């Protein structure tokens, strides 16, 4: 019977009634925590029966409870952590913490040398120093997380206790090892390659492992323990492995592990994601309650048995000492700090002073400190003094904390977040009137008691003349900014911003909203999709580096044949080496010649593919096989003539000339996902800002009531479009697979988030059950992860596949190959015009490559790649709208006025090329009308355009060319002639939306008009 499992669930029992009991008050439940492990331990110290139970985890070995506890600390500290503003103030956090934490540990040991009785020496002294700057801030990071603003303050409060704990726990291992367990001595050259080896292979080793286990779990599919238990594993075996296995930093290890495992999210399925923010959250409130009723037992056990009233002096001197400390780093490291991202006020600076709580981190520092130190004072002295600081920490700075964030004002809920809030509480206010009203007209629920309903209904508030221009310019500037804001939760909460790019657009907003006079500016959103750095360059220039018998070996097989004769190669070179380093049957007659030559080179490279002329002259990579060759030959002749030098000049050329040849082409795919996912940010934010300025575009005309404002309002905003659009269009051409890459990955996002919504929408009105819903969820769930591992870059198609993807095109196949057959490319340079503003309508542009210019007489817009201009003049015969200007080099596809009428003429099916042509320019024609319509509704562009996918042209000759309009229709759009309504009441001269007070329509059929109507019907 263990008794360990006692203790352990008595103090899971007492962690529950501690936050159950002192969730109100103020103090932490890790004080009242360290106080029953007190008293437990007098009890312990009474009564043996509760000293066999105590025992086993009192007394227990250091080794174990660093291996156990510190994995899953360090862990859940570093994936609690956002890590996007953790590496965006990156810079802040490692100077902080890294060399505040060297100067703390400094003044603390010269602290701890110079006021303190103890004759302690610079190694326990710089251990004290290291035990007491770590600090582990919860309580300060959940304030500053929920009381509005500065989240820049409190990730920085984060990131600076995770990288201290990290770094201070690698400082108390160097000083451990100096004074307690070894006592050895060494050379200057071992102490340089020890200090490397820590500070380096520490976040290599996590690295390493951390890549192993993104790659692993982003090929798990429908399977969740087996991912928790491997994000488990994986931190338990990089902590063990890296610190006795290694000899290296494995808190670093596991910092940087769990740093990128939060940084890579995206390989973990959502629900295992929730999931192990929970479970992570768990394992370290269940570690942290271990160590703090374990650190309360063993101090009132054996670090209260010699501690005198110059002990209690000196603590409070410590405590003063180390707020000081702490206070005057933060201060000197101010201009510097200051001078980089964020800066810091003095207010911040007040804060991160007096929000440095001591944790369960320097505990059990203390605690490896007691149990190694044995029957020594010195450990019972660094656990009272970590025990008292810990303590003192805990209830003064959490106490005052609380009330210092209140007096500074940083607390203060701003206004437009409460009124928010108090709109949020008058519109539930609102339906649960509405709701009391139903419910009170029913039946069965009828006799209920209604006082106690409302009584348990009561949610509430949680917080409780030019100078007439200026003011009317700042009342419309906000309430732009507001509906921008808007607009960009609207898109997030839709399904098409990223989280990032939310962020980053309110971030605008908001630093926009804060000046005098300024909107959301392009040039700051720039920052966002500039990609350049040194990862296009490495792309160049790895492109750079690569770029009979010959139809032999072209078959892709020879060179993986040479790669398994890599590995094969690469196993008895380290056999070698380390045989040839600690010098039988001669090394079994040297690896049998080295496998004979190794089968003499593979038959000399199957006879350098049978002596191809040009392929071995041309490519350098053959000139260093063929040294390959001639130095093996040369080692050959050394062997017949016996050296050990040209044995491994041997082994070391061939391996990295062969591991060099074969990791270029993977170099190239992760330049490529880095680029992608730059790209994918930079199109998010790009595509974001322009939907947010179409719809604060469409709902300013209610906002806004003077003229002159809203005019220069609209050339504000249509000016940042333009800049905006022709930035994206350029940055498309830039990177073009990267570009195709990421706009498949969103097409393919977008189609399955629709798919989903349909399943729940099928799953919600009965037809389908919960077990094929649920089935069908998981094949979609399957896809999208599945989708989250696709190339990051995926090659252009030609443009022959750009011409049978067109809308109109490209269910059919006969249509298809007459297009292809009659299209035309046409190349286009710098500064051309396609077609002129004045000119008659000749035909259709396809853009296959490049960005073109529509400056339409004012009308202004950058089209692409995949773009069709000119359907409307085709089709209507009307002469052309635009000019249409050349911005790159561009190809288009040429499709005349003739051929398209001769194939409108042929065409003649149920689905016409005629009425596929009319739809697609019927829903850009009416996508713009139904936003104006509800556009203070709320409707969004895409719902917008989903909605019109539903639509169909009518056709006027089955109905005799009149059509009714009933509350069947949802909403019928004219698309182009002209009309009459109801009872000839008026003529409906333009292509404008339908009124609802129109009942029946009339048309007639003249010359040249053609009349179209596009009607969206409810679902029938």
């Amino acid at each position: 019977a263990p008794k360990v499992i006692v203790f352990i669930s008595g103090s899971c029992l007492f962690g529950a009634i501690s936050r159950s009991l002192f969730k109100k008050l103020p103090i932490p439940y890790t004080v009242v925590l360290l106080i029953l492990g007190a008293i437990l331990g007098v009890v312990a110290s009474n009564v043996p029966l509760v000293e066999e139970h105590t025992r086993d985890v009192a007394h227990m070995d250091p080794h174990v409870l660093l291996q156990i506890f510190l994995p899953v600390l360090i862990f859940e500290s570093a994936f609690a952590m956002d890590v996007h503003t953790f590496m965006r103030s990156f810079s802040q956090v490692c100077i902080l913490a890294l060399f505040g934490l060297v100067v703390a540990s400094v003044l603390t040991a010269v602290l701890a040398m110079n006021l303190f009785n103890y004759n302690w020496n610079f190694s326990e002294a710089m251990m004290f120093g290291a035990i007491m700057s770590a600090t582990d801030p919860v309580a300060v990071v959940a304030l500053l997380k929920d009381l509005g603003a500065s989240k820049q303050l409190g990730t920085i409060i984060e990131g600076e206790s995770l990288l201290n704990d990290g770094c201070a726990i690698v400082i108390f291992n160097v000083f451990m090892k100096m004074v307690f367990f070894p006592q050895l001595t060494s050379t200057v050259g071992q102490n340089v390659l020890y200090f490397l080896q820590v500070a380096v292979a520490g976040p290599l080793w996590g690295y390493a492992v951390a890549k192993v286990t993104v790659f692993f779990l982003s090929h798990i599919f429908n399977d969740a323990l087996v991912e928790i238990t491997i994000t488990l594993a994986a931190t338990y075996l990089t902590y063990y492995i890296g610190d006795i296995w290694l000899e290296v930093s494995g808190v670093l290890a596991v910092v940087v592990l769990g740093l990128i495992v939060n940084a890579e999210k995206t390989s973990i399925s959502p629900e295992v994601e929730v999931f192990l923010h929970r479970f992570w959250e768990m394992l370290a409130y269940l570690a942290n309650t271990l160590i703090f009723m374990m650190v309360g037992v063993v101090v009132t056990q054996k670090a209260l048995v010699a501690v005198d009233k110059m002990d209690w002096f000196y603590l409070i001197i410590l405590y003063l000492a180390i707020t000081i400390i702490r206070g005057m780093v933060i201060s000197l490291f101010s201009p510097i700090l200051s001078r980089i991202g964020y800066g810091l006020t003095w207010r911040n600076a007040v804060i991160m002073t007096w929000g440095g709580l001591r944790g369960a981190v320097g505990l059990a520092l203390a605690l490896v400190v007691e149990n190694l130190a044995g029957n020594d004072v010195i450990g019972s002295k660094f656990l009272f003094h970590t025990a008292g600081i810990v303590v003192l920490t805990l209830v003064i700075n959490a106490t005052t904390i609380q009330t210092l964030l209140r007096i500074l004002g940083m607390s203060d809920i701003s206004i437009p977040k409460r009124l928010a809030m108090a709109g949020a509480v008058r519109r539930i206010h609102e339906g649960q009137n509405r709701t009391l009203n139903m419910l009170k007209s029913d039946r069965f629920l009828a006799d209920a008691d209604w006082d106690i309903a409302t009584a348990a209904c009561e949610i509430s508030d949680p917080y409780s003349s030019p100078r007439e221009f200026a003011d009317m310019m700042e009342e419309a500037r906000l309430r732009m900014l507001k509906a921008e804001k808007i607009s960009y939760w609207k898109q997030f909460e839709h399904g098409m911003l990223a989280r990032e790019a939310l962020r980053l657009l309110v971030q605008h907003a908001e630093v926009a909203a804060d000046e005098k006079d300024q909107f959301i500016l392009v040039d700051d959103l720039k920052k966002s999709w500039q990609i350049k750095g040194i990862y296009p360059w490495l792309k160049r220039k790895l492109e750079d580096l690569i770029s009979l018998m010959y139809k032999i070996c072209h078959h892709m097989a020879f060179e993986v044949t040479i790669n398994i004769a890599i590995v094969l190669n690469i196993v008895p070179i380290i056999m070698e080496f380390v045989v040839q380093d600690k010098m039988q049957k001669i090394e079994d007659a040297l690896r049998i010649s080295n496998y004979v030559f190794f089968v003499i080179y593979a038959i000399e490279a199957i006879v350098k593919i049978l002596g191809l002329g040009r392929h071995y002259i041309v490519s350098h990579w053959n000139k260093f096989d063929a040294f390959i060759l001639v130095v093996a030959l040369v080692d050959i002749i050394i062997a017949e003539t016996l050296k050990v030098v040209k044995l491994f000049r041997l082994l070391r050329g061939l391996r990295m000339l062969r591991l060099t040849k074969a990791l270029i082409p993977k170099l190239i795919l992760v330049v490529n996902g880095k680029i992608n996912n730059q790209l994918s940010l930079g199109y998010d934010v790009g595509k974001g800002y322009i939907i947010g300025e179409e719809e604060v575009g469409k709902i300013i005309d209610r906002m806004v009531d003077n003229k002159k404002i809203l005019r220069e309002l609209k050339h504000i905003s249509e000016t940042g479009r333009l800049q905006v659009v022709k930035e994206l269009g350029l940055l498309q051409r830039e990177h073009p697979g990267i570009a195709v890459s990421v706009k498949t990955r969103q097409a393919i996002r977008t189609i399955l988030n629709h798919s989903r919504e349909t399943i729940h929408e099928l799953q919600g009105a009965g037809l389908l059950d919960e077990m094929e819903a649920h089935k069908l969820e998981l094949t979609v769930e399957i896809k999208m992860k599945r989708l989250m591992n696709a190339p990051s870059s995926i090659p252009p198609p030609p443009p022959e596949n750009l011409l049978k993807n067109v809308s109109w095109l490209a269910g059919d196949m006969k249509l298809i190959d007459f297009i292809k057959a009659r299209a035309s490319l046409l190349h286009f340079d710098y500064g051309e015009v396609i077609v002129r503003e004045g000119d008659e309508s000749d035909g259709l542009f396809l853009i296959v490559s490049g960005l073109v210019k529509l400056y339409g007489k004012v009308f202004e817009d950058y089209l692409t790649v995949g773009n069709v201009i000119g359907e409307m003049g085709v089709l209507t015969k009307k002469p052309r709208n635009a000019t249409v200007t050349c911005e790159t080099t561009v190809q288009v596809y040429f499709i005349t006025a003739e051929d398209m009428n001769i194939a409108i003429d042929t065409f003649t099916l149920y689905p016409s090329l005629e009425y596929r042509l009319w739809r697609v320019v019927a829903i850009r024609i009416a996508t713009p009308l139904i936003m104006e319509q509800m556009a203070f509704q709320g409707w969004t562009q895409e719902k917008v355009k989903l909605h019109l996918e539903r639509g169909y042209l009518v056709d006027l000759a089955e109905s005799h060319f009149q059509f009714n309009i009933d509350a069947t229709l949802e909403d019928v759009i004219l698309i182009n002639g002209t009309a009459y309504n109801a009872h000839t009441r008026e003529e409906i001269r333009s292509p404008c939306l339908i009124s609802r007070t129109v009942h029946k329509l009339t048309f007639q059929y003249t010359a040249t008009e053609e009349p179209r109507l596009f009607v969206v019907r409810n679902a029938e």
